[PDB]
C-alpha cells in the first residue's frame, strides 16, 4: 500500500516536481537513480512524488514504506550558500544546516551568489538541495531499500544476459532468501553489486559448502577485491589506510580465539580512537578505511560503523595485492 520511496512537497515546491512546468527536480531525480544502477548495481525504486498542503510552502519530506526519514526547506528563489570548513565571514540571510551532511549553510538572494563565492561557500540552487539530500538518504538506506522484491526483480534481469549461470543457482543451490540477504549485506558496507557475475559464479561455488549467508558475505567480497580497491583507492596512487596498533591486534585475535577477553573500558576507548582516525584521514584527505586482519573485519565492521556508518572496514585479503599500502593514521 505504501510506496517503497516516496516524496512529498509544499505547494512552492510543486513546480520543480510538476513535469509540465520547469520540473527541474525531476531531471535529477532520474539522474539519481541512473548513476545508483550504474555505480552499486542497485536501480532504487521510484520516488512517488505527491502534493501535501498541510506541509509548510517550501517544505518537504522523504519517505520509505510511508515513514519519514528526511525532511527539510527548499526556497525556489534563493540559493543555499553552504561552509564546508573553509568559508569566511558571514552571508545575509536565513541561516540553516545543509540537510545531507548538517554543515552550516545560509539562504542567500541571487545577488549574493558570487559574493558567496569568493567568500568560499559552495553555493546550490533550490533544487540541487533536494536532490543532494534524496541522493544522500538513497545511499543511507541503500540496503533497507533492496528488498526481497528488489533482489528478485534483480535476478531476472541478470537472468537475461547469464541464462545458464542463473538457472544453476536459484533455487537449487542458493535460495533467494540467502542471495538477498548477501546482496543485501553488501550494500550494506556500500560494496556495489554490479558485477553479478563474479557474485552469483562464487555463490555456487561456495554455497554447496557453506549456507551461512555471514560466510558467503566474506567470501564474495574476497571475490570483489578489485572492485572494493578501486571504490575507496580509485587509481593507482598510494593506498592509505587506518591500521590498528599491532598490541591491539593481537589483543583482539585472541579475545576471539577463547585467549582472555578485554576490558569494557578498552571497547570505548578503541571506539573513541576509530573516530580521531577519521578526522585525521579526512584532514590528510585519505579515504576513511580502516584495513585489518581477516579475521577481524566482520567483528570490527559491525562493532565500529554502528556508531560510525563513514567508517569502511577492509580485510587484507580484499586490497589488490599490487597495491603499495601506507598506514597513515593507528587506532591503538
Amino acid at each position: 500500500g505504501e510506496d517503497s520511496l516516496g516524496m512529498e512537497v509544499g505547494y512552492r515546491l510543486i513546480p520543480m516536481v510538476d513535469f509540465q512546468q520547469d520540473g527541474e527536480l525531476l531531471g535529477r531525480i532520474r539522474s539519481i537513480r541512473k548513476k545508483f544502477a550504474q555505480d552499486m548495481g542497485f536501480l532504487p525504486p521510484v520516488v512517488h512524488i505527491r502534493d501535501n498542503m498541510d506541509l509548510q510552502p517550501a517544505r518537504y519530506r522523504i519517505l520509505m514504506k510511508g515513514v519519514e526519514i528526511g525532511s527539510g526547506d527548499a526556497y525556489p528563489g534563493r540559493w543555499l550558500a553552504i561552509n564546508p570548513g573553509t568559508a569566511a565571514g558571514t552571508l545575509p540571510g536565513e541561516k540553516t544546516v545543509d540537510p545531507a551532511f548538517g554543515l552550516d549553510a545560509i539562504w542567500i538572494e541571487s545577488a549574493l551568489k558570487e559574493q558567496a563565492q569568493i567568500q568560499g561557500f559552495t553555493v546550490v540552487e533550490a533544487s540541487t538541495v533536494v536532490a543532494t539530500h534524496l541522493n544522500h538518504l538513497i545511499g543511507q538506506f541503500s540496503a533497507e531499500l533492496f528488498g526481497r522484491q528488489e533482489a528478485q526483480q534483480l535476478l531476472d534481469r541478470v537472468s537475461q544476459e547469464m541464462p545458464k549461470l542463473t538457472e544453476d543457482l536459484v533455487p537449487g543451490v542458493v535460495t533467494l532468501t540467502t542471495l538477498h540477504k548477501v546482496l543485501q549485506n553488501l550494500l550494506a558496507e556500500k560494496v556495489p553489486i554490479r558485477d553479478m557475475r563474479t557474485i552469483l559464479e562464487t555463490l555456487a561455488e561456495h554455497a554447496p559448502l557453506q549456507s551461512d549467508p555471514h560466510e558467503l558475505t566474506a567470501v564474495v567480497r574476497v571475490a570483489l577485491g578489485r572492485a572494493i580497491t578501486q571504490q575507496w583507492f580509485p587509481g593507482n596512487e598510494e593506498v592509505q589506510v587506518i591500521g590498528l596498533d599491532t598490541a591491539l591486534e593481537r589483543l583482539l585475535l585472541q579475545a576471539l580465539q577463547g585467549g582472555g577477553g578485554l576490558e569494557p573500558g578498552l571497547a570505548d576507548r578503541l571506539l573513541a580512537q576509530t573516530q580521531e582516525a577519521l578526522s585525521r584521514q579526512e584532514m590528510l584527505g585519505a579515504p576513511p578505511v580502516l584495513l585489518v586482519n581477516h579475521a577481524l573485519r566482520p567483528l570490527l565492521s559491525r562493532f565500529l560503523r554502528r556508531s560510525l556508518p563513514q567508517l569502511v572496514v577492509l580485510s587484507n585479503l580484499e586490497l589488490s595485492d599490487n597495491r603499495h599500502i601506507r598506514m597513515t593514521a593507528t587506532i591503538g
